[PDB]
């Protein structure tokens, strides 16, 4: 289960990371203490992981995004691309997927030209072909469905 | 415009989004008030574009996620397929994409059967034809780096 | 022809269009007055077109370069797409070529987003498909070569 | 930092390369010496990259132009390309590029037969495959854009 | 029907077109009446198709040789192609083929420029897609061989 | 330059290696000594090769004509394949060219069977892998075109 | 079944058709009213279907053979293609296949330049795109191997 | 040389190849001597080449068809492969092929385990990879055809 009282807080949550204690458990129909123990009980049970803040990535410098599909080129080896990847900063998501590749990335990267350079790195150090996919606009990012 | 204070509040405000000013005030050696206001500033700026509880997509019954690559099927007209599937609420991202496709989502959806139907409510809304790669692991997302 | 007098001519103009009446004479081996007619009838016949300093794209705010190649949607239609995009001003070249497509343009535009735009704009306005290739780096521009 | 005055001067020498000091000056209403001192730090800076007289390539004899997307035949190695092509003269220009191929260049040559010989050329100094792609015709080409 | 005396007469042909009869009598044992007779009649039947100066491509100015593979746009069309380019002068041969396409031309050009030029009007005159492939060398042509 | 007097005499050769030194001198405007002089300069200079008479194939007993593409297979080996294919008489032409292949050779033979036989030894003797195009029927051959 | 008595007459006559009532008997150990018995059994069962002399198809003026492969353009209609193919004398044989073309048909032809015909009125009349293998060289041709 | 005595024989023995000579003599208006005496050279010469009882291959337990097209893993070697393969009886016939591969076989085979230890043999004894295409059904096969 997740009781739909547990639901209208992650809808909420989800909605407003900053929403508060007091003010949610009007919309909800609860006490500030009651409210408060389902949250922590939400965080311990695996369900919600973190707060974030979402920042815009042109803003910080980040003008080119980019999806990356990648393929380990030797079958021999173990395939550890994601852990072999994790301490690059740029790769900001690594997923195995169904399809031609078998890890998309997404990457934010300064310029045309940075990414030129990541792209060499990621395939020296994982073992990789690259395929990459230009963002050219994010319309919307994010919006998580409560069902 | 980013000075070192600004980044160093949308670090913190990255890796936790429920920061409370006075710690954030601690952290950068200004008063709780030269906080809140510089985060106000990122706010209203591109900087900061809202707050999120990163929740598990399992937990709440999501079981299957995957990109869709959509093409309009006549590309002559200005396109509308954004704001056309914004009300579609299992459409969590949507980017517009250079090369042979024109933009790729990504959808989460509870079952294989449930994941035909949307594609078709794709199809049908934005008048698009769709390739789908299912995920079958996400090893990390979101990952936001601040340089 | 092109005697091999005015040959040195095009060669020491075309390394440093800001070479002086005077100094060219020297290694020339002519005078002011001699150099300086071979130069207006280097104009005259359309040998040297203009003098022009090279401008740094992302110095003045061209972050991203991308070839553009484009090709007309109906063949019923006369085939005018150059003539029509020369109003566009960040088309920097056009050429019609012998390959998958029937012309490229070398554009040029503030980031990933703008592209994405100019992209809608080149094909509404010639009646064209696009594809586009991404400059990441230009390692050198512009050598003219006199044989 | 490109202010005004810095704008004005980049347009002129974009749209006139011999503009002599004193008619910038009276354009962008400064003193000549304080004009030489402007130009001097827009060379100095990244802003002004050189100065070249536009020459008509048919004049000079080449009477082919080509693109020729070039690919490593052992990616693996770190790239050298553009460093060991910059001796070959009649190559004019050299990017990288996304997608599938690694740089695209841009080459004028006498003849169909001179054409073939350059690319072996070209095919054994980068260690490269090539695709190549004729021009038929240029119909403008360096328009530079200041916005 | 090709006796021993005709078979001479057709190589010494094919190495020299302007063998006058008095040669060509002596070298196969005939009087220069018979000779003119056999060469008449080779003529008039199949055999000998004409008779032509071997020309330098380069001295008169076509400086670019291709092949050109051409398939119809619609072949369930009674195929017209090769009635229709004969009036097209730059066009030098014309095979029809297996495989893939249906016609290979020779074809001969001043330069790139004119190249591409002609591979509008090919593309137009016979309504045809076209895949060239220049020659970068010739290095020997028309060595006909009488076994 | 050709002086265009050179030009008639070209076209009239090209179209006829039989004319003779006399009827040429009408059609040209000059006389029985000035032609010939004109005609001995352009043998020596490299303008007309050879006159040949054009042999119909199948009338001698080439039944099949083909394109055949080769490709060297070792780099390191020099790539001197022309020459070595030079005394396989089955070989009437031999050309570089640009392409997925290296050379492109005419070759003519009695059968299909034949052509079997030929392409090995054309592998094993230069040191080749070998794809072949069957031609089906020569509409015309050979029209030199004097611009 | 098919008893191997049966099985030795079938393995006889399919190395040798024109082998007598008589001959046989011996090899196969019966009487020529017996031995003749069984095999009128063999022609009435579909067991022998014919008896035929293999002529070599060169010697009768077949130079080309080919495999052509052939597939349907409109499966809405019915798909008769052997049926409409029947008439044409050229075709040998006619199977149907599982891999990426319909049916495979054998095909002898006078020349390269009949195949072509053929293969358009192969087209036109059933209604199918071709796809042709020409064959060199038979080494060996229906040797029934009888288990 | 093919009279056309000759030409009747051999199409009355492709339709029955157990024609006697009293019928073929009746049937070109010759005596019985001479048929056996045209017959005799007819076999002699390439023309006839053996007959054959057209037998079911079903009937005698091939319930599956393939044609597999071969390639040698070495094709620098001289080629083997038709010789190698004969003494494998299930292989029925061997051509040698233009284009990609080098021989097409027929096979038969009791069924699709029996195919794939052939495809083994196949591979091993001529040392080749396989491309196999299986035969759904034979809508007529062998209709000889005497122009």
């Amino acid at each position: 289960a997740l009781d739909d009282i547990d639901r209208i807080l992650v809808r909420e949550l989800a909605a407003d990371g900053r929403a508060t204690l007091s003010e949610l458990a009007t919309r909800a129909g609860l006490s500030v203490s009651a409210v408060q123990s389902r949250v922590r009980r939400l965080e311990s049970r695996g369900v919600v992981q973190g707060y974030s803040a979402r920042i815009n990535p042109e803003a910080v410098g980040h003008l080119l995004s980019a999806f990356v599909a990648i393929t380990p080129l030797d079958p021999s080896q173990p395939d550890d691309a994601p852990a072999r990847l994790e301490h690059i900063e740029e790769v900001e998501s690594c997923y195995s997927v169904a399809t031609e590749e078998s890890y998309v990335l997404l990457v934010r990267v300064a310029s045309a030209r940075a990414l030129e350079d990541l792209l060499q790195r990621i395939r020296t150090t994982a073992n990789v072909r690259t395929r990459s996919t230009i963002i050219l606009n994010t319309f919307y990012s994010d919006r998580q469905h409560i069902p």
